[PDB]
């Protein structure tokens, strides 16, 4: 059984949450769309590396065939980064919190080419604010984003994948129960959190 | 009078067309969304620098107040790169020809996250193909895109800007006349090409 320091699967996902990355943005000097995009691209390059590090620490992940591990990251990596982005944003508004030293507030949103590049990602934060998602709900949902990005039958370890996925769904079930207690609305909450997860995989391919 | 080598203002825009930039993309090794986006961001950084050098070579541009020069590039730089992209694509099927060594054909468009990052830019090539735009119409339109990104009333050299802009509008009229000849449909083509320019400035600010 799980040690008392980390007695639930969700508390292991809390242990592997990476430290937030800083963008390296000046902020002493004035903003330009060019400065933001150039810094943002460097930041996204490192967040991809951090997201592969995080996925490889998820309990169960390293037990999939290495082709399955690569396939899952291939089909979910940017969706995972956008989901983390929505959460950070949510926790601070109608802002995009790319990094603590790089927040796209309403003013920066009006810099040229900035809103039209950003608009889509604002969906995520508003849905998390609309559903008042908890930290534990967020950690389960994020792991499931990684595990719901490819059909079981398009993978090599179909059976093991399916079992690990079902474990993470149940852990989400328990984050729901912990937050809002047991009720008839608990299935509704489960429907609206998993539908949210279905949106994040749209427009991947 | 203009020299006989370069007897028209459009033939001066021909002279300042930069040589095409190469992405530096291998293409021996297989494609991934990560490899394309990372290489594309390198290419975009250099294309911005080549777009600033091109604008500083347009007849009239260096005669504006330096604040006016900065403002015009600030409100048009990505629209210009997208417009040049549309034209390269048009000249080369519904592909996005970022560079000769980096073309997003239908296959690469299906790579994860790729179509959704690309879809908007397909508009430009479709309109240029729909209207059968000539190289000379294109060069005039591209300069006008730079000279219509800001109202003159928010500039320091209001009168000079207006005169330079009207010169390039007349140069477009003459590119229109050169191909289609004098017709009742010359004004229709002129509306079509300038409506197209109004789109390219949408979603800037
Ligand atoms: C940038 C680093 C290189 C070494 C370090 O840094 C390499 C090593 C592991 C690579 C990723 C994985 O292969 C999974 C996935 C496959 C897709 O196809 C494209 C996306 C993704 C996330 C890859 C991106 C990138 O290429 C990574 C992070
Ligand atoms: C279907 C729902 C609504 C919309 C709103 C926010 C959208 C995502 C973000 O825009 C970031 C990112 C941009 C890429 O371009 C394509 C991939 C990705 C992950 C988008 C996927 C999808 O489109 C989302 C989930
Ligand atoms: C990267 C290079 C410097 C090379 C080294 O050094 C610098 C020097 C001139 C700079 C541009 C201009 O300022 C005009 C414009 C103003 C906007 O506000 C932001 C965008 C843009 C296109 C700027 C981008 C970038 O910053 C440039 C290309
Ligand atoms: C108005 C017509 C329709 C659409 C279709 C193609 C669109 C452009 C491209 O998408 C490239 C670029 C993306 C930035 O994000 C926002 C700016 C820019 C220049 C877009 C502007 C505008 O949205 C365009 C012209
Ligand atoms: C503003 C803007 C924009 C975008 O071009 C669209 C979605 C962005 C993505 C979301 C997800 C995301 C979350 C972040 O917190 C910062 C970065 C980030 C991005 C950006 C990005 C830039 C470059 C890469 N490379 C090097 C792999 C990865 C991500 C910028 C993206 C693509
Ligand atoms: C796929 C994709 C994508 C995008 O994120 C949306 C529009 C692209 C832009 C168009 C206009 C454009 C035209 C090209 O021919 C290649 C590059 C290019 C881009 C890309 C770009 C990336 C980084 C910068 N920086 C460093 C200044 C500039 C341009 C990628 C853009 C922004
Ligand atoms: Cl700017
Ligand atoms: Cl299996
Ligand atoms: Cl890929
Ligand atoms: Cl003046």
């Amino acid at each position: 059984t799980l040690p008392q320091l980390t007695p639930t699967l969700v508390s292991l996902l809390e242990v592997i949450e990476p430290e937030v990355l800083y963008a390296g943005y000046d902020g002493t000097v004035p903003d330009t769309t060019w400065r933001i995009m150039t810094t943002l691209n460097m930041l996204g390059g490192r967040q991809v590396i951090a997201a592969v590090k995080w996925a490889k620490a998820i309990p169960g992940f390293r037990n999939l065939h290495l082709d399955d591990q690569m396939t899952l990251l291939q089909y979910s990596w940017m969706s995972l980064m956008a989901f983390a982005l929505g959460w950070r944003s949510y926790r601070q508004g109608n802002v995009l919190c790319f990094a603590p030293d790089l927040i796209i507030n309403e003013q920066r949103m009006g810099l040229p080419y900035m809103y039209d590049q950003c608009k889509q990602m604002l969906f995520v934060s508003s849905e998390l604010k609309r559903l008042q998602v908890s930290y534990e709900e967020y950690l389960c949902m994020k792991t499931l984003l990684l595990f719901s990005s490819v059909p079981k039958e398009g993978l090599k370890s179909q059976e093991l994948f399916d079992e690990i996925r079902m474990t993470y769904i149940k852990e989400l079930g328990k984050a729901i129960v912990k937050r809002e207690g047991n009720s008839s609305q608990n299935w509704q909450r489960f429907y609206q959190l998993t539908k949210l997860l279905d949106s994040m995989h749209e427009n991947v391919t």
